[PDB]
C-alpha cells in the first residue's frame, strides 16, 4: 500500500499524520510520501493568525460544525500538555463586534464560556452596538506545521519537495491511494469551478499589551472583509481583506492603508505598533469542503483519489475533524481491497 | 502655600498629581515637591503586577470600595487612549480558582462581564473545583510611575533624593502640608503597630502565550500565598509568597521553588518557559488604609499632615480612589485656613 499525499499544510500534514497513526500496524506495508510544490515556511497556513471560529450561520454541510466541535475538544484536550508550545497552541478570549442583534452562533456551545457583550464593553467599540465574548483556542500555523513534519518525519513518512502535474502521473508511478490536500490549487489537477481565491492580507505587529482577539462584522464589507486583532504568540495580526477571485500573491500598498486604519480605529493603542511584516494568502474559498472518495480510471485497475480542500477561511479551525474523516474514508477503501 | 510630598511610590506621586492640577489656578505660590529615598526603578510600586483586584470579602472601609471603584473606572476609561501604552495600562481576562463553592465578590460588577467557570473550564485545573472568570484591568507600575514622574516633571514638581528622619525635620524647613506617603515604612516617621509587611517575592517569565491571568485561593496557605500567573506586557508574573513581618528584602532559594512548582502544576505549559527576572517587596499590610489628616504641634503654628498609606496587596487597585481623596482633605485645609 502505497499513499500519496499533496499538499503540505494542515490539511495536507494533518490527513497525513491520521492515516498513518490509525492504520499503520494492521498495514504491515504501508509507506506514505508527502509531495508539495511548497513547505513549512511559504503555505496559506503560515499567513493564518489559526483562531478557531467557523462560520456564524450553519453552511451548506452541517457535518462541518461536527469536525469543528472534534477540532476544538482535541485540541482542547491539549492546551495543557506540555507539548503545546511546539504546537502553538494556547487560550484566547475576545470580542466579536456588531452592528445590530444577530442571532447566537450554532457553536455558542463548543466554545469556552459563551456570553454576550455588556454595556461597558461595547463602550470601548463607539462604531459597534451588539457583540459576543468567549474563550477560543489559537493554533498557530507556524509551529504546527513544524511539529506535524517532526511527528511524521520520526513515522517514516518522506517528504518531497516536487509540482504535480496530474494524479495521473502520480497514478502511474506506483499510488494506490491518493490524498488531495491541494488548497486553492486545486483547480490545476482538477477542474472544479467553486473554488474560488478569498484574497487576504495581514500585518504583523508588535504589541504584547494586546490580550484579546477583536473580530468585527459588517455586511457593508462581508466575511471577512472588516478589521480584526488577533495577538499571536510573539505578535499581532492585523487583518481584514477578503477578495473572491484576487490571485495577485503580493502584499498591496491599498490593503495595507485598509488594514492599518481599521485596526488603529478599532484599537487606537495600536497607533505607535511596531510593524514586523506583511503576508498575502488565499483562502481555498468554497461552498462546501470537498471531503469524498473520488475512483480515477487510471487504465488497468483505477485509483483511489481522496479529496480535502476548500476549507476557507476555517482551515485550522475544522483541519483534525477533516483529518479524521478523510482517515475513514481511507478505511473504507482498505476493506473494498479485501486486504484491511 | 508650600507642599512636600513624601514617597515616589504610586500613592507619593498620583496624589502629587491629584492635588496639583487641581489646586494650581486657585493657590497662586503653589509650590509642591517630592521627597523620596528610592524612585521609579526600585519602589515596591515597581514589584508589582499591577492587576487591578481588591480582596473577596469587604473591607473595615466601606469608603475602600468606592476607591477601587473609581481607580477601575477612570483606568477603563483611558485604555484606548493615544498614552495608554505609556501609563502600561491594558485589558486581561482571567481565572479565580477555588475548591469550594465560595460567595461572590462585593466588586463582581465593577469589573466587566463576571462569571462562574463551567465544568470545562474547571477541567483545566485539576486541583481546583470551582471559580469565577472575568475582564480585568492591569496598570504595570514601572510604566505607571515613569508616566506620572513625566507628568510631574513638566507641572514644575521638584523631586529630591533624600531619606526623611521625621516630620519635624521638613515641617521645620518651611513646609505648610506634608504629604505622608511612605508606604510599609511610614512607622520610622511614626510609630504605627497595625503597618506590616506582607513580604512577596515574584518571578518574571517568558511566555508570550499566555494571555490568561490565573489566580489561585487555598485557605490552608491564606491570601496571597497560593500560585498565582500574572501575564504582564514583555513578561508573565509567577508568585505566590505572603509573609506577614518578614523584612528580608532578599530572594530566597526557597520561595522560588515554591512559585516555580506551584506555577507549573497550575499551567503545565510554563514547565518550558524562560526566567527573566526576579523580585522581592513588601506589600504595606494594615487592617484598614490610613488616610486622613493630622495637626502637627512644631511650634507658634501647626504644619498640616495627610496620611495616605498601607494599602497592602491593591496599592495599583486603588491608588485613584486614595488621591482623589487626600487633594479633598488637601481642600478642608484651604478652606479653614482662609485661603479657598
Ligand atoms: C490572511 C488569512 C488569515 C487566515 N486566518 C485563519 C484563522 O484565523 N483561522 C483559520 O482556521 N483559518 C484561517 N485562514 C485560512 C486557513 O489558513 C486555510 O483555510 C488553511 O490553511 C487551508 O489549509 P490548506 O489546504 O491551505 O493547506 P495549503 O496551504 O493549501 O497547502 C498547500 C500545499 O499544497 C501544495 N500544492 C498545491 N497544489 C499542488 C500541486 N499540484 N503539486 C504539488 N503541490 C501542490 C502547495 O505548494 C502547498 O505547499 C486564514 C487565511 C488567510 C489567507
Ligand atoms: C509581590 C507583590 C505583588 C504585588 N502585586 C500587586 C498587584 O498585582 N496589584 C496591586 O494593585 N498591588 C500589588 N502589590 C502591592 C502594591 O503594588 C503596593 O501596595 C503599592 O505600590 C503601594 O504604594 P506604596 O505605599 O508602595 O508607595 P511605595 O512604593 O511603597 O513608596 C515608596 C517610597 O516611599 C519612600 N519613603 C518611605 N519612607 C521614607 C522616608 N522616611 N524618607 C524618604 N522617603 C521615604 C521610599 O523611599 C519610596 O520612594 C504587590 C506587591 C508585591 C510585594
Ligand atoms: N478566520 C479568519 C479570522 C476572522 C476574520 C473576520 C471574521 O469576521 C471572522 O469571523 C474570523 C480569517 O480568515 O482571516
Ligand atoms: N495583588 C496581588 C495579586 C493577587 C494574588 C492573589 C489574590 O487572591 C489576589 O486577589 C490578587 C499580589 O499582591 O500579589
Amino acid at each position: 500500500m502505497r499513499v500519496v499525499v499533496i499538499g503540505a499544510g494542515v490539511i495536507g500534514l494533518s490527513t497525513a499524520l491520521c492515516i498513518h497513526e490509525r492504520y499503520h500496524s494492521v498495514l504491515q506495508p504501508l509507506d506514505i510520501k508527502v509531495y508539495a510544490d511548497r513547505f513549512t515556511p511559504l503555505t496559506t497556513t503560515d499567513v493564518a493568525a489559526g483562531l478557531w471560529q467557523p462560520y456564524l450561520s450553519d453552511p451548506n454541510n452541517p457535518q462541518e460544525a461536527d469536525w469543528s466541535q472534534q477540532t476544538f475538544d482535541y485540541l482542547l484536550s491539549h492546551v495543557h500538555s506540555p507539548n503545546a508550545e511546539n504546537l502553538g497552541l494556547f487560550l484566547i478570549s475576545g470580542y466579536n463586534l456588531f452592528h445590530e442583534a444577530i442571532p447566537d452562533p450554532s457553536w455558542k456551545d463548543t466554545v469556552l464560556g459563551f456570553r454576550k457583550l455588556t454595556p461597558r464593553e461595547l463602550d470601548m467599540f463607539p462604531d459597534y452596538g451588539y457583540g459576543w465574548f468567549h474563550t477560543s483556542l489559537i493554533l498557530e500555523g507556524k509551529n504546527y506545521l513544524q511539529w506535524l513534519t517532526e511527528r511524521l518525519t520520526e513515522r517514516g513518512v518522506k517528504f518531497f519537495q516536487r509540482k504535480v502535474e496530474s494524479f495521473e502521473e502520480v497514478a502511474r508511478e506506483g499510488a494506490d491511494v491518493i490524498v488531495n490536500c491541494t488548497g486553492v490549487w486545486a483547480g490545476a489537477l482538477q477542474r472544479d469551478p467553486l473554488l474560488q481565491p478569498g484574497r487576504g492580507q495581514i500585518m504583523k505587529v508588535d504589541a504584547p499589551w494586546m490580550k484579546h482577539f477583536i473580530l468585527t462584522h459588517d455586511p457593508e464589507r462581508g466575511i471577512y472583509n472588516s478589521p480584526y486583532i488577533i495577538p499571536g504568540t510573539q505578535t499581532v495580526t492585523l487583518g481584514g481583506i477578503f477578495q473572491l477571485g484576487n490571485w495577485s500573491e503580493l502584499n498591496n500598498i491599498q490593503d495595507h492603508n485598509t488594514i492599518w486604519e481599521g485596526c488603529c480605529r478599532l484599537e487606537p493603542t495600536l497607533k505607535n505598533a511596531r510593524i514586523i511584516g506583511e503576508r498575502t494568502g488565499f483562502r481555498p474559498v468554497r461552498p462546501q469542503i470537498r471531503l469524498e472518495r473520488e475512483q480515477l480510471r487510471t487504465g488497468p485497475s483505477n485509483t483511489e483519489v481522496i479529496h480535502n480542500y476548500g476549507h476557507g477561511g476555517y482551515g485550522l479551525t475544522i483541519h483534525w475533524g477533516c483529518a479524521l474523516e478523510a482517515a475513514k474514508l481511507f478505511g473504507r477503501i482498505l476493506e473494498e481491497k479485501k486486504l484491511s
